[PDB]
């Protein structure tokens, strides 16, 4: 066919968002140079006693670099003190979610103007909850607080008289409330009694209080009375 | 049924790893006793310099060598005020550039061995030129960014450029481009025969598409393998 055609061709013929991110990135590294070096130096410097001042400075540190347009692309041309930074932020963002933890646990009412059967699931996922956060805790605070000592961080909060231990005392209130929700609904209906709901209902509480009491590391006395009022039953 | 049994059950209860914790303690041992090394190595990495790229390479070698002593790198370098950053930016840079040397080297010093038939030599230079091309492909894909760091930390930064290493992979595809179209016009004189003439169309079409492909990779032809080109083009 026509190979000569397809050659001449070739002969005569031998005679994006991308590139816009990288010059703003350089805009930030000479125009900025010397606002994140000054950063660098204050996180370097950083020492904190109270995890309160810590939050508050790493709320700034935030602030500081969001005037960064990509904070990771723009560091990765400074000696950034990565380890410490990082440190930081992950510190206050841990004791910030435990204390939302505790405060949620701690305030938890359970409303008497639900069903008993939406009650205490509600309580059951709360429960579920809790256990899985300090079961990840534990799971990660010594890593966490061998470096944080390093840092100057405070780790108070960590240990076991920390915001852990207020959780799992919450805990056994918990426990409480649902005990009691399981020994009111246990009296509210009928009749013949047990009855079929009437079992049941007694074994999700003994079984509730058990789970919690495995939990906590105990139970005080007036909910080790409660669960003695439940097998009584 | 027995549902009391059950109770009591749980009433006589309420009265009575070691892979990660071993892993914990021998990093707080390196952490305890190689804090001042590390410390160490992270002065001498800020304070570098280098101007060869060859010298870069001997830091990072040394410096791979001196890391191995920890337990684990991360866990232990998270402890420290390490400069990591730049440590990244040097190891990426000594890589980089050791492999590009490696293709480099490869694609020059390659051979058309003549006791391979056909196809199987072509498709030899074919594979090494797609090798070639992607790797070149996102090397100019990565290396504006690249250059931009490594400015900063005083890595160099010639070889990334055109007349850098770049240019000599660009111009031994040239040289690769040579060959192909020596394989298609011996192999065009050899076979069979007589008789002959099955793919006298087809295989000089590869080679003629061949070094077009080349040709607008590298950048152009010089004398000589434009010489082979019209050696092809007339037949």
């Amino acid at each position: 066919h026509r190979a000569p055609e397809l050659v001449e061709f070739y002969q005569s013929l031998m005679k994006e968002n991308r590139s816009t991110f990288l010059l703003a990135v350089k805009a930030d590294v000479e125009t900025q140079g010397d606002f994140v070096q000054s950063l660098a130096t204050e996180v370097r410097a950083s020492s904190f006693t109270d995890i309160e001042d810590l939050l508050a400075f790493v709320s700034w540190l935030d602030e500081e670099l969001s005037f960064l347009v990509d904070e990771r692309a723009v560091l990765k041309h400074f000696d950034w003190p990565e380890g410490k930074a990082d440190a930081l932020r992950e510190a206050a963002f841990e004791y910030q979610d435990l204390m939302k933890l505790e405060k949620q646990v701690t305030s938890f009412v359970d409303d008497p103007n639900l069903s008993c059967e939406p009650a205490l699931k509600k309580m059951y996922k709360l429960l579920e909850k809790v256990e899985q956060s300090v079961y990840a805790l534990l799971r990660t605070r010594d890593m966490a607080i061998s470096r944080y000592k390093e840092f100057g961080i405070p780790v108070d909060w960590l240990s076991d008289t920390g915001v852990v231990g207020k959780i799992k005392l919450s805990s056994v209130q918990l426990a409480k409330k649902y005990m009691k929700r399981v020994a009111y609904e246990l009296d509210s209906v009928s009749g013949s009694d047990k009855d079929p709901n009437r079992e049941f209902l007694l074994l999700q509480g003994v079984r509730f209080a058990f789970r919690v009491h495995q939990f906590a590391g105990g139970f005080d006395a007036e909910s080790m009375k409660a669960f003695e009022e439940l097998r009584s039953r």
